């Protein structure tokens, strides 16, 4: 309580930036930039595409990634998750152990259940971990099923009051 969500901690080694070709004048970047973090749910990102597309037109993927991975942690923050790394194929979710009081075995289990991407629930030091096996896959594959992971996880979390 007192604390809305967390801060995950996100290492994707997808190549996510504001590139010169499309964003010249510096404190803009720098607005951009902390905008993008300022992305709390999904009507901000929509806005700020709404925005870049307005006053930049079309931007490149690396931009699109920028923004998909800011939405994304959104989402891992309001369910906790403490740390996402990307490790030789291998994606490995880990929470805060606040997440013991939200969320049960199974709850995990229904979330990955619906994404693409094919997931195992591990323990490490006790605690529960995500691991998704993430060979062969596109950077927006991976988007894709964090993304998708998380907002299934956050209306389990909603579905309690």
């Amino acid at each position: 309580s007192l604390r809305t969500k967390g801060n995950a901690e996100l290492i994707l080694q997808i190549d996510a930036y504001l590139p010169d070709t499309y964003i010249s004048d510096q404190r803009h970047k720098i607005e951009i930039y902390k905008k993008i973090r300022q992305i709390d749910n999904r009507v901000n990102y929509e806005e700020l595409q709404e925005e870049l597309i307005d006053r930049f037109g079309e931007y490149p993927d690396v931009v699109a990634y920028l923004l998909e991975i800011g939405l994304v942690k959104s989402y891992l923050d309001k369910v906790f998750v403490q740390r996402v790394e990307r490790k030789d194929n291998k994606i490995t979710i880990q929470f805060e152990k606040v997440t013991q009081r939200l969320f049960l075995a199974q709850d995990y289990f229904k979330a990955l259940s619906v994404t693409n991407l094919k997931a195992g629930i591990a323990e490490n030091k006790g605690l529960m971990e995500l691991v998704f096996d993430v060979q062969n896959k596109k950077d927006y594959e991976i988007l894709e099923g964090l993304l998708i992971f998380g907002e299934s996880l956050l209306e389990i979390k909603e579905s309690k009051e």
